[PDB]
């Protein structure tokens, strides 16, 4: 079973990198919005996504944390 | 000794999520006040927890270096 | 292959790292010149560095998908 439920975690990985991503664009938007005319209220909501962004890397770990289990049984 | 250093690689793994599941937490909750009641000691303090959880991911990074050097042996 | 190509991953990975590395410094010092200073301006740049710390990590973690398709093989 180990090799076929590594290749499921691999699939769950590229799922997660797409949404870590898609965060990384919403991101840099949000900091270019902010160079451009900054305020207490762009800084904040920069800030929510940056957060945000840490929480999504948070849970691609766990998935290369359960890659590297599976791993170290064969 | 391959397959028995890659196990205790996978517990530092383990040990080190834990920091930074428990710092993620920390983070949250200075948005949610920082949301609640912005101010520019909320954004610094913000800030810092941000840094501190980037910190602690470079440092889970670098284990997963470690994994991934005692894979390529064999 | 599939053995060589994983030990040219694990060398891009170390670059990568060094990269990180490097970034991770220039964060924390702006965090000092933030919390020794702070102003709309040391905010603003703290943020930058922030986000480009956030982008690199996600380019260590596309290497880190690579290896586990390269281990994923074998
Ligand atoms: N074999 C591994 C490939 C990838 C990098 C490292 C940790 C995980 C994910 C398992 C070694
Ligand atoms: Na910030």
């Amino acid at each position: 079973d180990a090799q076929d439920k590594l290749k499921y975690l691999v699939k769950q990985l590229e799922r997660a990198l797409r949404e870590l991503k898609k965060s990384l664009d919403e991101l840099e938007r949000s900091l270019e919005e902010l160079e451009k005319n900054p305020s207490e209220d762009a800084l904040v909501e920069n800030n929510r996504l940056n957060v945000e962004n840490n929480k999504i890397i948070v849970e691609v770990l766990r998935i290369i944390l359960e890659l590297a289990k599976a791993s170290a049984k064969l």
